[PDB]
């Protein structure tokens, strides 16, 4: 009943060019068995959605990655918050909320613009550019560790351990079995970040250990609820943002549109997370026998969430292929959907919109001129390099 197919979603020719694959998974029905790794498979916007929210039947607590907690020890210690089912997840999920709260970004908004309005003069100083590394990533890597109280050492360890992390959730293949090699100086660094005394007063981390009094979480969990603002965002926010200027690059007339209206930038930030999904794929398992698609999926069943390909479907988006950023992106799963959704979508929209937002103001037109080169990870889409040519305003 259930069509069988060979694609690896986890294979370097795939993420080179997931999109004729994703249709492919879309078209073959509503539940797919992905042979490779004895998985199934909701490639459809109406599947995901529906799968990521019913937490129950399926399950974070046993691995949102392709290994399954109940047979396999987990690579490190598990998130207390995206490796965990309510009720254990909601107390924690709700310290991490009140964190990165509205009223947290209150605080940070002027700083966090101001260091985008800096960088994008700097780099129009210099002309030609990285978008990845002298934008994409300088940026994020300029605010965001500044804003969790880390210290000024150690963060070239920062985007190694993400991508680590990232990598981890994916099947046992080469690029697993490197990361988790290479884990040993990385998680060190993470492990001394996450302790009350390492953390600058007033940021994120310090106001974690501070909940801990709350009855929300112990003082023993706040250093895992720092580790999670630790390895994750950071890299997505990163490919989030070169997406961006990928794209205001290669469809020039919206960046027109951007530049004329700049209260735009948080829409093309978000339409640029709907457009390449930084997050791909996640997993979850079901706790019991489930119909889903005209399918039974049974117990203890592993089942791959396409993100990306949900973000395509045409099924529910026109033109799921354009980059339009006045097109209304609610209800895109980007960031997920239901009780696990990005608890850092504001801190990420944040530092998306006011880089849009100073491209818009001081750029006229963004040119490639260099090679573009992708960069590979299980869980992640984003680019390694992106040579443009910025000409100011
Ligand atoms: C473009 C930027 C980002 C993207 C595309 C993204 C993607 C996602 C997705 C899809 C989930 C859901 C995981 C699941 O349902 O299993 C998630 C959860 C999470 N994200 Fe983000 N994220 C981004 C930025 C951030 C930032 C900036 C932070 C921290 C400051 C962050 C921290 C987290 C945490 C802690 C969770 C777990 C939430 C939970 O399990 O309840 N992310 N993210
Ligand atoms: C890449 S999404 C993500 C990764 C790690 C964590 C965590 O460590 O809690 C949460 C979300």
């Amino acid at each position: 009943t259930i069509p069988h197919l060979a694609i690896d979603p986890f294979s370097l020719d795939f993420f080179d060019d997931p999109y004729p694959d994703q249709q492919t998974l879309r078209d073959a029905g509503p539940v797919v068995y992905l042979d490779k790794w004895n998985v199934y498979g909701v490639a459809r916007y109406a599947e995901v959605h529906a799968v990521l929210n019913d937490p129950t039947t399926f399950c974070s607590s046993r691995g949102v990655g392709l290994s399954d907690f109940k047979k396999e020890k987990p690579w490190r210690p598990p998130s207390l918050i995206l490796e965990a089912d309510p009720p254990a997840h909601t107390r924690p999920r709700a310290v991490l909320s009140k964190v990165l709260s509205p009223a947290t970004m209150k605080t940070i908004r002027d700083g966090f613009a101001a260091a985008a309005d800096a960088k994008v003069d700097e780099l129009l100083q210099r002309g030609c550019i990285d978008a990845i590394a002298d934008l994409a990533e300088a940026y994020p890597l300029s605010v965001f560790p500044d804003a969790m109280g880390l210290k000024q050492e150690g963060r070239e360890h920062l985007l190694p351990y993400a991508g680590l992390v990232a990598n981890a959730f994916g099947p046992p293949n080469e690029l697993r079995q490197t990361a988790i090699e290479r884990s040993a100086p990385h998680q060190a660094y993470v492990n001394e970040q996450c302790q009350r005394p390492n953390l600058a007063p007033g940021g994120f981390g310090a106001c974690i250990h501070a909940f801990t009094d709350t009855g929300e979480i112990t003082p023993d969990e706040a250093p895992l609820l720092v580790r999670s603002l630790l390895s994750a965002g950071l890299q997505e926010t990163v490919n989030g943002i070169g997406a961006a200027v990928y794209c205001l690059a290669r469809f020039p007339g919206e960046l027109q549109r951007l530049r004329s209206d700049p209260t735009l930038a948080r829409n093309a930030f978000e339409e640029a997370v709907r457009f390449e999904s930084p997050v791909q794929t996640f997993f979850r398992t079901t706790t019991r026998e489930v119909e889903l698609g005209g399918a039974v999926i049974g117990e203890g069943e592993k089942v791959l969430m396409f993100l990306g390909s949900a973000n395509r479907d045409p099924r529910r988006w026109s033109d799921p292929d354009l980059y339009d950023i006045t097109r209304k992106t609610s209800g895109h799963v980007g960031f997920g959907s239901g009780v696990h959704m990005c608890v850092g979508q504001l801190v990420a929209r944040l530092e998306g919109e006011v880089m849009l937002s100073a491209l818009a103001r001081k750029v006229a037109a963004i040119d490639i001129d260099g090679p573009v080169k992708r960069r590979f990870n299980n869980t992640l889409r984003g680019l390694e390099s992106l040579p443009v040519k910025l000409t100011p305003a």
